[PDB]
């Protein structure tokens, strides 16, 4: 008996188009997100050329409706440089993401002063996300109460994080916040499997106390999201090896796992991959779109899942409970037990449905 | 230049249909409904014969499916003998509604015992909603603690309700809550205009501190719902005037004036009536749905509103600026400028339709 669950979301991934297409692409990694049983992503902006003006945006566009299988938005991202130019575009973006400490990322800010500029440019109505570890986390919130706005904070990985935006929240404040999967079920004790080069994402893994810290405020995390950053295994073990893991084909497995362990329920879950999602960045509904998942299958995560060109995984070894046997997308099969049946240029751009776009007032 | 909108969801409605249509039916209830920019609607199990038990739910389904204009699901309602008895029904419904105090109902609860059979008998993936004022919120959560499972309070009225919630949201409960536009813009300051028998309500009308607790408290606020509880002017005036406003048509008239005032946002307006909704009761998608206002359209609220049957309104001479243009419902015009066109019948019941079945583990 299989369970149906909505087309889940996730609002983190990169996709690597253009510019890393070696790593992933559109076609690639949007096949992976529907055989882990995601039916839209938001694709962030640190590509080669990076999504920070209309041109890039332009570009980017047209090579996700050419390339995509599911559904997308594209973020834009901050620049040194973009502040209060962004504005005839930026309803057309996910949201605004901003790049806030050292990362697989170009996009600099030198200064709080650049963030307060995007804070105050960028529509009030529109999203705004941040990748913003530690002290950076209390440091955007005060930017974005002296601007009067909301945040949303990327990958939350540590104690510090999570107790600080609890405490933001109780004192009424808007933020939410996002955990990925690395955070909650890895930690420094799978450092030495790993590997230093392998192990490299940002932020890091955390302590044992850090996971547990995340699991215990769970209430606290609103979203899901892989934070799937894919980079080759010759990277990864190389001089320099870039942050970062992929992880679309394993984030529902995992937590379908959790969910048969009675560590969150399932309504947890689809909270965090379907409803608040769609609430915090006003993704639309997808017509005649959900996920059917074997919660009983028993399997062990491979050294590499079948579609990520990353083509390894941190996760091998990992024994999990639960599979996606099949996703619908938009009335047509799209995935069933490993077979993608829908082909590059299936998916479209949720921002230029009637209803994707973001309320605002006139 | 009109703002579009999403279809907007009350999940507190007394359509008083059936045994009570002198007060309202499906079909004026309904039509109040699309006239407030309100395309689903949940309405309450306090009918005659009330909605406890397959029976009575059968017959509710059916008068609904001929009257209804609009999308709806039906709640069935606890009582001293139904519990353990509502299995086989219960994904059909809303959600379960137990009456904790005294109101318009005959539902009486004797025991906290009682409380307790629900809340482990119900089927624990699906919503209960509880009417529970003052102490009684405190008692009706210590009961979903007891029993590991989330409660969700309807028209909290105090500023003592609204910190209870919020300590416990806190401390990382699972309890939601809701609030009627009543107790948001209507206070003991009213009385004297409204009368005894008009003004009377359950929870009854606050205090000045009461409202502004409210509002400083809206981050805790995760609904709003009318609580459209009709009655004819005669019965509010008469000799045992039961308790109760007609709501539907003015909520979000009201509601639009305070985002047009700065007290909330847009967003905040859409999360309460539309994003939370969904994501408390499982509700789901209207296709080709949408909602178009006049933001700047100043108006001042008549002796009554043209569709409720109960004839009559207690927001009677307030200034508001905001108003309902357009329906568009499954494809269809629903409501232009006072005119509803869909007939009784077009709504439907959103619990049986494949993507509006609340997931379960099997
Ligand atoms: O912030 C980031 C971005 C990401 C990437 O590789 O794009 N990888 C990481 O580990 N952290
Ligand atoms: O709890 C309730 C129910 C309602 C009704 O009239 O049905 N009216 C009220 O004033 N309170
Ligand atoms: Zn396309
Ligand atoms: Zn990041
Ligand atoms: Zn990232
Ligand atoms: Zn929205
Ligand atoms: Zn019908
Ligand atoms: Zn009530
Ligand atoms: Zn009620
Ligand atoms: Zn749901």
């Amino acid at each position: 008996k299989l369970v149906r669950l909505p087309g889940l979301i996730d609002v983190h991934v990169h996709l690597r188009e253009p510019g890393g297409t070696h790593k992933e692409d559109f076609a690639s990694g949007t096949a992976a997100a529907l055989a882990g049983g995601i039916t839209m992503v938001c694709a962030m902006p640190n590509t080669r050329p990076p999504i920070i003006d209309a041109p890039a945006l332009a570009l980017a566009q047209k090579l996700a409706e050419a390339g995509a299988r599911c559904d997308f938005a594209l973020f834009l991202g901050a620049s040194s440089e973009n502040a209060g130019t962004l504005g005839t575009v930026a309803g057309s973006a996910a949201g605004l993401k901003l790049y806030l400490n050292e990362t697989f990322s170009e996009l600099r800010l030198d200064s709080v002063v650049q963030w307060m500029e995007h804070f105050e440019t960028w529509p009030s109505h529109l999203p705004i996300v941040a990748h913003a570890e530690q002290q950076t986390v209390a440091a955007v919130l005060m930017v974005a109460q002296l601007t009067q706005r909301s945040v949303h904070i990327c990958h939350v990985a540590r104690k510090e994080e999570i107790l600080l935006i609890k405490a933001a929240k109780a004192r009424g404040l808007p933020v939410t916040c996002e955990v990925a999967p690395h955070h909650l079920f890895l930690s420094h004790d799978d450092l030495e499997r790993l590997g230093p080069g392998k192990g490299e994402v940002r932020p890091e893994l955390g302590s044992r106390q850090d996971v547990e810290a995340l699991w215990e405020n769970m209430a606290v995390i609103d979203c899901f999201a892989s934070d799937h950053a894919p980079h080759t295994l010759e990277e990864k073990c190389g001089s320099r090896p870039p942050p970062g893991f992929p992880g679309l084909e394993t984030m529902l497995p995992l937590l379908l796992t959790a969910v048969s362990e009675g560590r969150l329920s399932l309504d947890d879950l689809l909270q965090r991959l379907h409803h608040n999602p769609r609430r915090i960045f006003h993704l639309p509904p997808q017509e005649d779109t959900y996920v059917e998942v074997d919660l009983e299958h028993e399997w062990t995560i491979p050294s590499h899942m079948p579609f990520s060109k990353a083509h390894w995984t941190p996760f091998e070894g990992q024994k999990v409970k639960g599979t996606v046997r099949r996703v619908v997308l938009q009335g047509e099969v799209a995935y069933i037990d490993g077979q993608v049946l829908v082909p590059p240029g299936y998916g479209q751009d949720v921002r230029k449905w009637p209803q994707g776009a973001v309320p605002q007032l006139p």
